[PDB]
């Protein structure tokens, strides 16, 4: 069966990631960003009541998906990659954005791209990977033959700090946020190599969800009418670094 | 609920479009292309019996979707754009490819890009549009303010013939196949301007389909492991025109 979301309250899980979901203190928390604007465009068209819930600070991406599958949220919206392993336990809406990953490194590092990680120019333990990201499964399939021998990272902040401290030489990061951060916040970090792991971001929903069609039709309408493109431009066009 | 496709016969609708689905006459018909190779990857992994059925000549893409919604096929695989109006009546799998469209014209026509269409430089009745395509939708929303004032086209063959004969000045076409045909078949046709209508292709399935998860997990695995990229290279990375 199927139903419309009008008048229904949705508990919407979101996860910190600038400029998708930007968390500010003042004591109260304020949220802004692409995701918050997207929720408003969807709410206005669909008429649901939004109960927006920020995931706890240490939540991983795969942790957010698992929390939704456990019933902690009704949907989850963010820079959440659609993967085969995740699709076993949740459904995803039609895509809100294309995606791919880039290699992140300190400016000036003598890395040309992915071959240098797959040739062994960099020992495995100098490749940092954030646990519970889609990048972890890429690493395990493409670089290490299933061996869990990357340098483990608990957060974006640990990724940035470990690069700047010379503990790792590279990590992986989604292209949209990687460009944002390296063009606006960490001016001495940079990207290298071709894009890889072409993928999509989707809204996470329960499997076999009553409201699947209503959400999908509305996402596709926002795509067709240019709203998703406008939102991307609004939040991601900036380049502060000199 | 959900289930696996093993042993089940699926009536799979396909639609002629080189090099996705290539229809050859033999003395009967033989089908080849990206779509047929994709069907074999899915069949070998999932275990269904594939009953591949070619849509009649001049069937439009929205017509194929309507035929599936009416029960004429179980799934449909092709260069089928995911749209809001189609999603109202069928579901789509996870995307098999990104997409966008380009402006197609005969070499020597004085069109520089989309602004020429939007600024009235071309008579509306000399803009050819294949009805029942996503490009028709784009036309009605962005060019004509909802007016059905284009030159209607029943197929790609009519589009090519009409451009070459000077009956129309321009049309729209998906980028992958537009590149293929202008680089390999019609050396006197060409593409101009920026690409537009960024979109996706998906496998059409019934709404609330029992086998949705099985199909999606399998598509995502083909994506992640690089099979879809390999198929795209095999069928599209070719140029004959000088
Ligand atoms: N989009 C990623 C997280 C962000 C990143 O890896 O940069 C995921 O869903 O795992
Ligand atoms: N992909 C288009 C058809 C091909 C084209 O317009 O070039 C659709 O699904 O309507
Ligand atoms: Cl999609
Ligand atoms: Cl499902
Ligand atoms: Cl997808
Ligand atoms: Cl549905």
């Amino acid at each position: 069966g199927s139903a419309r979301l009008k008048g229904i309250t949705l508990r919407i899980g979101v996860i910190e990631s600038v400029p998708f979901t930007i968390v500010a203190n003042v004591n109260t928390t304020k949220l802004t960003g692409y995701v918050l604007d997207l929720i408003e465009y969807l709410r206005d068209k669909m008429g649901f009541v939004a109960d927006v819930q920020l995931a706890p600070p240490n939540t991983s991406y795969t942790g957010l998906v698992l929390a939704l599958a456990n019933g902690d949220y009704d949907i989850a919206i963010g820079d959440i990659t659609v993967t085969s392993a995740r699709r076993e336990i949740v459904a995803f809406s039609n895509s809100i954005s294309d995606n791919s990953m880039r290699i992140l490194m300190r400016k000036g590092t003598l890395i040309d791209g992915m071959d240098d990680l797959k040739n062994g120019k960099i020992p495995y333990n100098r490749i940092g990977i954030r646990i519970g990201t889609a990048g972890e499964d890429y690493y395990l399939r493409e670089i290490s033959g299933g061996s869990r021998n990357f340098y483990p990272l608990k957060s974006r902040q640990e990724m940035y700090d470990s690069l700047l401290a010379g503990i790792i030489d590279v990590s992986f990061m989604d292209i949209g946020t990687a460009e944002y951060v390296t063009n606006n916040i960490y001016c001495n970090l940079t990207l290298v190599g071709e894009d890889f792991d072409k993928s999509t971001f989707g809204i996470v929903t329960p499997k076999e969800w009553l409201y699947a069609k209503d959400l999908d039709v509305n996402i596709l309408s926002l795509r067709e009418t240019g709203i998703l493109d406008n939102l991307k431009k609004k939040w991601f066009q900036t380049k502060a670094c000199p």
